[PDB]
DNA sequence: CCTGACTCT
DNA sequence: ATGAGAGTCAGG
């Protein structure tokens, strides 16, 4: 716990070396337009703390931040890059990101501060952020010397840990995955988040007014059918109405009481009309609470834009997630919810939304990895396995994905409301047709037991230390992760590479088009209307060619005046 | 704060 | 026991 540094009052030349650990500290969880509270730089010449007022208004320091040839090692460089964009400053030359390095080494550690990453290498001359800032209502930036010491210690830790982290990544064959995939993607995600998506608030507000009226009507109908007023949004009060007052069968219980899951209620429709109304009510109520009210709460009023954060170091499989707001779960399944997407519009007049989605991506990946000749030929014939297995097609999608990822006879039976005996026979016939898939799934489970981890196409890893558990439930869930993770994660790898390849192609061709969102196997862009034709060729080609498998990748695309129309 | 609901891939 | 990966919401 002994570390010297300069608490600097001005930027000096020796701070601007061509290699440095850099900390640009943003304490708020949502870093969009958030205060930068302090800066630290550690390099060959020493350790320095700078006040952002000073540093960020200094033309040489701003120039250095933006100079790609001056290399910066950081932790969560996207947070810094976006926070700096909101300050009108461009950040370039990030050559190492400890957050992403830690994530690739082991996603289960849930590393989300420098101290947590440092623990992976038994480095402890740095405190956890939470210890320094405090939690909840007590959260605060400490006195300058305390803050300064913390930021310097974090920079010093990044400085010392780069080599040990790079060496372990290299040993895992994950060095390129970091340097050539995740780090380049980080800068692309920063651009998307800062761009944001424009919202039609007039439209959304009108939808909200009309939805409130409809909710009230459905609500009263439910009370009439029930013979009583109650809170429909309380599974507890609802369970009393359904299973005590109305005396409906109890199909399922949870730890806290009667289940009122949508699966259960749907099965209760032969007994009472009220369950279909309740299902409808809870759909409408989610639309209003989340996609009208919740969405309007996060719209920046002056620009009418929403700015999501794509968490790149969270999911256990290599996927992204999207928060505040989540723009990866906007309704589409039912027309009533899908209408929400009419409120998502282009950020300029005479621009349009373009959306492209990989078809059956995880099934194509699986064909390649499992080397199932039958499935592999299906895709070479450009057939549609979803339609072949076949609302029908949508319901058949869940069956295909259910079956390959280990659904049981009980689960398939409950899903299709068919006989458990019949469900079992359908699963047996399915593997009959795709014997390579069955073989693969048996083999990957055994491999996970032997190695302790599974891997994706671009060498992403997930450790599965529970997979030999003597406990049936613990073991079985781990085995199913062994079946699913390599495929979901390989599909993640591919779309990440496609985003990188696509941005480069957009720059080369000097298009104004740019990415707005990624939704797991879909890419959403906006562009001038004149660029649509080019996009129809470019976007799908770049996506389809991101990797070369034993089967072709296929990408569907559409464009229009709103996201709904795309 | 956790649970169980609805939302997506 | 009973495909897997996510986030937000109201209720309690
Ligand atoms: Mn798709």
């Amino acid at each position: 716990a002994k570390m010297a540094f300069t608490l600097a009052d001005r930027v000096t030349e020796e701070m601007l070396a061509d290699k440095a650990a850099l900390v640009v500290e943003v304490v708020e969880e949502n870093y969009h337009d958030a205060p930068i509270v302090g800066i630290a730089v550690v390099n060959e010449h020493g350790r320095f703390f700078l006040r952002p007022e000073t540093a960020l208004a200094d033309p040489q320091f701003v120039a250095w931040l933006g100079d790609e040839t001056k290399k910066k090692s950081m932790f969560d460089s996207k947070r810094a890059a976006v926070a700096l964009k909101w300050k009108g400053i461009e950040l370039c030359g990030v050559s190492f990101d400890l957050l992403l390095a830690a994530y690739l080494l082991d996603p289960a550690q849930g590393v989300d501060d420098v101290a947590a990453a440092a623990k992976m290498k038994q480095y402890e001359a740095v405190r956890p952020d939470e210890a320094v800032y405090g939690k909840g209502a007590k959260r605060a930036v400490p006195d300058e010397p305390v803050l300064a010491e913390h930021l310097v210690r974090k920079a010093a830790a990044i400085w010392e840990l780069e080599r040990p982290f790079l060496d372990e990544l290299r040993r895992n064959e994950q060095d390129r995955l970091l340097v050539e995939l995740e780090q380049p993607l980080s800068s692309i995600l920063a651009e998307m988040e800062f761009a944001g998506v424009k919202v039609d608030t007039k439209r959304l507000e009108q939808m909200g007014k009309e939805l409130a009226e409809q909710l009230g009507t459905v609500e009263q109908r439910i009370y009439e059918l029930a013979g009583q007023e109650f809170n429909i949004n309380s599974p507890k009060q609802l369970g009393v109405i359904l299973f005590e007052k109305l005396q409906l069968p109890v199909l399922k219980k949870t730890k806290t009481g009667y289940s009122t899951s949508a699966d259960v209620l749907e099965k209760l429709a032969p007994y009472h009309e009220i369950v279909e109304n309740i299902l409808h009510y809870r759909q409408l109520g989610k639309l209003q609470s989340t996609y009208i009210e919740g969405l309007l709460k996060v719209v920046r009023p002056a620009t009418k834009k929403v700015h999501t954060i794509f968490n790149q170091a969270l999911t256990q499989t290599g996927r992204l997630s999207s928060t505040e707001p989540n723009l990866q779960n906007i309704p589409i399944r039912l027309e009533e919810g899908r209408k929400i997407r009419q409120a998502f519009v282009p950020s300029e007049s005479d621009w349009l939304i373009f959306a492209a989605d990989y078809s059956q991506i995880e099934l194509r990946v699986l064909a390649h990895i499992a080397e199932d000749d039958n499935l592999m030929e299906a895709f070479r014939r450009d057939l549609d396995i979803h339609t072949k297995t076949a609302n029908m097609r949508r319901q058949a999608k869940a069956v295909n994905y259910g079956i390959v990822y280990g659904i049981s006879d009980y689960g398939l039976a409950q899903n299709l409301n068919i006989s458990r005996k019949e469900a079992a026979e359908f699963i047996e016939r399915y593997f009959e047709s795709f014997p390579g898939v069955k073989r693969y799934m048996e083999n990957i489970v055994q491999e996970a037991k032997q190695k302790g981890y599974v891997t994706t196409l671009l060498h992403r890893r997930r450790y599965l230390p529970d997979i030999t558990s003597r406990n049936f439930n613990v073991r079985s869930f781990a085995e199913r992760m062994a079946m699913n993770t390599p495929i979901q994660g390989s599909a993640a790898d591919i779309i990440k590479k496609a985003m990188i390849d696509l941005n480069a192609r957009l720059k080369e061709e000097r298009l104004q088009a740019h990415l707005l969102l990624q939704v797991h196997d879909e890419l959403i862009l906006e562009a001038p209307k004149e660029e649509m034709e080019r996009l129809c060729r470019l976007v799908p080609e770049v996506m389809e060619q991101a990797v070369t498998l034993r089967v072709p990748l296929k990408v569907d695309y559409h464009y229009g005046s709103t996201w709904y129309d795309a």
